[PDB]
């Protein structure tokens, strides 16, 4: 266990969303894709680490974006574990 959740997802965005506003909006962060999806106002971030989205999530949580609030939140990417009793 090395690697971590290097990702975070961007919900609520506004009508004229595009990349280039959340790339520089995520200048802190160091950024290696973006994808805008308009239809489902979503936009799929990968940072460089994990710790990075752990905090730029809530740092940007909710953040002052055209009278919005951006909404971030994390990645999808699991380890298929439906389950955790070890030791629980």
């Amino acid at each position: 266990g090395s690697s971590g959740s290097s990702g975070i997802l961007v919900k609520n965005l506004p009508q004229d969303s595009n990349c280039q506003e959340v790339h520089d909006l995520l200048k802190d962060y160091d950024l290696k894709y973006c994808y805008v999806d308009r239809n489902k106002r979503t936009a799929f971030v990968t940072l460089l680490n994990g710790e990075q989205a752990q905090n730029a999530i809530q740092m940007f949580h909710q953040y002052s974006f055209r009278g919005k609030d951006l909404i971030v939140q994390l990645q999808p990417t699991d380890a298929l574990l439906c389950s955790g009793p070890s030791s629980g």
